[PDB]
């Protein structure tokens, strides 16, 4: 069902310090999230900042728990993300969660850096964030790593790309009906509408083992 | 849509020559090739070669036409990949094709270099290529991008994994039904049946470009 969602970004880029803060609602499949920048305007695109503002709120298939959930009861997970741009820009991420009754707390560490003067995030030409598939694999030590290439789409209509890492550490074994013979897939796509104050975001993600059609 | 397959895999791995031959048959979203080595056994894992063993028969979306077939009918494409293995294991491959009348034939060039001898392909411990979705991305210039994760499944349960990107060179502009405000994905996955001298697989490929349910 629903549960309440709170956050707070925090970390620099480039150099600069920036914070932002809000939250939302989130439903199995569906969330979305408004946050404030606080103190000053973003020095840089916040289009660079949709995935840092859930995994609980992925749609599973059927004979599989929600693994985020299921963790979330049992010691919980944390997630350690590393963007890295074609033009040199780093961006690593660190989440951390907090569980409340029917809420869930986010605190997220946001480092960027090696973004050259001519990217598109200080351009402000990133127009969108495109939709990407994530592999998923279970490995050893409680661990899922996972890895895909994401695109920025820009005005002129070309792309700004990045190659994603992801390691999310559980404190216990992930659910047992998530299968260790092979990966699975997490489908993500995100309707953004923001400006350099105000970073408002509804985000789909669904979670898949096998071919869309037969 | 059943097409007669021609392959041929040339090329070394490690300073080793090998080469294979064989063919098959494919439709829209799925191929069965069979090949056989010459001279010799391969020095190592058969399934390093499964994705060198054609995007033509992958099915697409309703409005969506066939873009590699439409381009055999227009000058064609070749296809480059660089897949970088987790032990520094590198394998690039060049495909080339021409065409008869309801004929595709492959010509595979394939150079692999710098995996160590503790590698899984020398060990033999690989039973099984895993399913990738891949992210496709048309640029200027009549090119595809494409790029993704990939795994093989060991005896002991745990993967070898490496990380995957293809450059797609078409002759002539891609056709129009491609949209090129985003990308699109492509799952595939592999049945495989190998020996050191006779490789055999069926593949199902299936673009799309939305979230698998609703
Ligand atoms: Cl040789």
């Amino acid at each position: 069902t629903t549960f309440k969602i709170e956050s707070r970004i925090h970390g620099n880029l480039n150099g600069e310090k920036f914070e932002l803060v809000g939250g939302g609602v989130g439903e199995e499949g569906r969330l979305e999230i408004e946050m404030k920048t606080k103190d000053k305007p973003l020095a840089f695109s916040p289009f660079l900042l949709s995935t840092c503002m859930f995994y609980h709120f992925a749609s599973f298939p059927k004979g599989t728990k929600n693994i985020y959930l299921h963790a979330a009861t049992n010691g919980g997970y944390t997630n350690t993300r590393k963007e890295i741009y074609e033009d040199g820009g780093i961006l690593e991420v660190n989440f951390r969660y907090t569980y409340e009754f029917n809420k869930i707390i986010g605190d997220v560490e946001c480092i960027g850096h090696g973004f050259p003067s001519q990217s598109p995030i200080f351009k402000d030409t990133i127009v969108k964030s495109c939709p990407t598939v994530d592999l998923m694999l279970p490995m050893s030590g409680n661990i899922i790593a996972s890895s895909y290439a994401r695109a920025f789409q820009l005005k002129d209509g070309s792309f700004y790309t990045a190659e994603v890492k992801n390691n999310i550490d559980f404190k216990n074994p992930i659910h047992e009906s998530f299968s260790k013979s092979g990966p699975m897939f997490t489908h993500r796509r995100v309707e953004e509408t923001h400006t350099k104050e105000n970073l408002a975001m509804v985000e789909y993600q669904q979670v898949f083992n096998s071919a869309p059609r037969d």
